[PDB]
């Protein structure tokens, strides 16, 4: 008698990162000046870590022929424009931002922020003072593990602009990798880690079941092999997963609820950056994947918390 | 009765760093797996510093699809690939790539190169062994000055395939600079740095009388009006020049010769690495531009040599 809603709760004692969530609401509260400032401020302090992986994948062609119109514009332009995106202001740029795909935003920022420290476009203010509330985010920030300081970062500049076709390449079979996860042999479990890894994503759909949903970290589950497989294709290539131990319990009406840890990259970062995950699956009675939720991790130790 | 062979000449007392095409010819006497090798062994101690900032301008779609297509071979054919580029073969893709710009060919091997370190690409032999020609090549490479190791990088890369469309943005009005140039007004030479560094080759290219002529550093020279504006468009945007100083003499026949000294950062590096250059114009009775040969010297005390 599941359903998502009830699948959600399943393994209640994992501590998720909720400062996450937290500092992003707290970002929201700011002026765009602010904002800018901020990530302009965090990004001097970590842009060098950020590699180029993701953009081959994002087919970024149109996108960068806005972000070239940005380097055209006087230094008036620029900053409005900028504060239109973080404002999520309806604007022609900001409608074109909003509709992109998550890696297709962070390329565009990941390449004006270069052009900004070279001044092939405008930086930020050399003498610019935070407000209280937005110097006060920043040391949240600071003081956050690398895992959640960069999806802080991710969230708040994939959720910039106005609510309003990747290049997705299999690996060759020789050439992938099987994950070993201690206490979980499960041939649905291990592929699903093993598809993800070789971006393998019609090969991962037949996983599961027609009605099946996945629920990213601080998200919404995305029901129905459609919602999630589009997902996987624009926003879940080239990751790394990197799973460690599991746990497998029974559930009611022959489910099965399972627990994994470990660790993740982004090609954003590639190994620079490890993320601590946990992944928690209900299987059905005919062991294909009703609901797996991923959860970024409060801490090192909850990857040890199977209970 | 200048000539652009006479005009090549001028400034003969100019100390170039010769031991860059030195190099590069010797880098051109390794077989290929030597070379991918070398430049791997390389990167691996300055990747880190390649910044995105080119490749906004370059317009990589078209490469990026043959460029995810490697992404999608075995371990094999990943590796013959690479090979044909460095042994300049005559297949599909090194014919593609040599029909690249400079700025595509070397976009291509930055995302190739980042996908390697990552796995995302198979990388190159863990315990790889360079042959002894290699070895000390590499040795050679290492000992360079920063801006004499990025330019037998870029040639060598360059150099690559078979010997068989930028985004071209000036600078807005209000944010160009002005150079300072220590015994030197003469607006030709000024408007020069000036429009090269506004990206605003239309007005740079009438500069140069019709059959005015631009040797890069290590090149022949292009010839005309036509030749030198296709390739300002192609390679020559986003670079930073910083003239220091420089000195006028007359020459025959109501001609003017002038060497200027200064830095150059590319945007392939920003600030990290600054290039001493020298460039010698020989200028027209009519104070156009019919010879500018843009020199990459050999030590930084050839930035004060102007006898
Ligand atoms: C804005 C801005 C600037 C630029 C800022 C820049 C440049 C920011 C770049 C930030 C980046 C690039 C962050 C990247 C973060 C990526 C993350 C955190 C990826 C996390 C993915 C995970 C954890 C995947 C987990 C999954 C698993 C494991 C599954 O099993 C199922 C699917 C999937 C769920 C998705 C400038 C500076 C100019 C100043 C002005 C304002
Ligand atoms: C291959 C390969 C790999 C990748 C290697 C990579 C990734 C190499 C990247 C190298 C790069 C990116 C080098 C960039 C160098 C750029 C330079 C040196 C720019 C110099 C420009 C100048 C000096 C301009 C001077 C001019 C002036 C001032 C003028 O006034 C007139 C016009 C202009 C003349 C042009 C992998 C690792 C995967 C391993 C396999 C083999
Ligand atoms: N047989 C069972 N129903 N065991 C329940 C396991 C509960 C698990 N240790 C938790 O804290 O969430
Ligand atoms: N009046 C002249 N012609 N002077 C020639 C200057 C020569 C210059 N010092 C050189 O070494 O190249």
């Amino acid at each position: 008698s599941f359903t998502v809603d009830s699948a959600r709760g399943i393994f209640p004692n994992t501590l998720t990162a909720d400062v996450v969530p937290a500092t992003i609401a707290r970002f929201n509260q700011l002026n765009a000046e602010d904002q800018l400032a901020l990530i302009w401020f965090a990004y001097l302090e970590m842009g060098k870590t950020i590699t180029v992986a993701a953009l081959g994948a994002a087919n970024m062609q149109f996108a960068e022929i806005t972000m070239n119109q940005i380097r055209q514009m006087s230094f008036q332009e620029q900053t409005q424009v900028m504060c239109d995106l973080a404002n999520r202001t309806d604007t022609p740029i900001s409608r074109a931002y909003g509709s992109w795909t998550a890696n297709i935003k962070l390329g565009f920022w990941y390449q004006l922020g270069e052009w900004m420290a070279q001044g092939i476009v405008a930086p930020i203010p050399s003498g610019y003072k935070l407000s209280a509330n937005a110097a006060s985010v920043l040391q949240a920030i600071q003081g956050l593990e690398s895992g959640q300081q960069i999806t802080v970062l991710r969230n708040c500049v994939v959720d910039m602009g106005f609510d309003t076709e990747p290049v997705v390449v299999p690996r060759d079979m020789a050439q992938r990798t099987q994950v070993t996860i201690e206490g979980i042999d499960n041939p649905t479990v291990l592929n699903y880690m093993n598809n993800m890894n070789a971006n393998d994503f019609e090969v991962l759909i037949e996983l599961f079941t027609p009605d099946g949903a996945l629920q990213p970290p601080f998200q919404k589950p995305i029901v129905g092999k459609d919602a999630v497989l589009r997902f996987f294709r624009e926003e879940c290539q080239n990751l790394k997963l990197i799973p460690e131990r599991g746990v497998t319990e029974p559930a009611d009406g022959g489910y099965t609820q399972i627990k994994v840890t470990g660790k993740v990259q982004t090609p954003w970062f590639g190994a620079g950056v490890g993320m601590n995950m946990a992944w928690r699956f209900l299987l059905s009675p005919e062991n294909k994947i009703f609901f797996v939720a991923i959860d970024l991790l409060a801490s090192p130790k909850e990857l040890l918390n199977l209970v």
